[PDB]
């Protein structure tokens, strides 16, 4: 698909058996989702941007479906204001910026 | 161009006759640049990022080139960690997400 940028580029994702809405964010290195359970070990991490830093849990090897496209990678979980699909998963679904 | 997301989507911009590096950020509604001098009057705005909110100065109708593409629009100035080109200007340069 081709997604224009007149509006926020929100899509439906499936993660951990749950449907969520998430923002396709080329400015985010990583992927961060609001509080939810995920399988496996985790380690704490600080992520930063506008407004400063938040503490998240880093889970690895998390299978995800983004607008119908499956991708595996690290997913961060914590008090993000918005669910965010970052570059680590955008690459895997073949997403590019074009102009 | 087609910009892949294996690396950060950094480009060169020109604003006030000066070249700067900036991030093409589909998660940003607006465009925010690190402290610099812009002409004219400004208006207040507060915007929220991953860590919380920052106060910025809003300048309108600013001439700005993004990866060689000419735009004229709103530029916000404040304590962002990265010069961010957001959707207000990504739309002016005809950028889309594609997969
Ligand atoms: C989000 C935002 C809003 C405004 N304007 C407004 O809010 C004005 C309100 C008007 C509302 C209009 S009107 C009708 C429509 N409907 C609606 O709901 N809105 C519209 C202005 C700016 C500049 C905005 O972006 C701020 C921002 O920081 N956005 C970031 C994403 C985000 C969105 C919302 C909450 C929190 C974060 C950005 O895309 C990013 O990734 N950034 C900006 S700074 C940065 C380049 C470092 C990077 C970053 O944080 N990255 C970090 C990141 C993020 C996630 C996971 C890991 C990490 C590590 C690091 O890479
Ligand atoms: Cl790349």
């Amino acid at each position: 698909p081709q997604i224009t940028l007149w509006k926020r580029p929100l899509v439906t994702i499936k993660i951990g058996g749950q449907l969520k809405e998430a923002l396709l964010d080329t400015g985010a290195d990583d992927t961060v989702i609001e509080e939810m359970s995920l399988p496996g070990r985790w380690k704490p991490k600080m992520i930063g941007g506008i407004g400063g830093f938040i503490k998240v849990r880093q889970y690895d090897q998390i299978i995800i479906e983004i607008a119908g496209h499956k991708a595996i990678g690290t997913v961060l979980v914590g008090p993000t204001p918005v669910n965010i699909i970052g570059r680590n998963l955008l690459t895997q679904i073949g997403a590019t910026l074009n102009f």
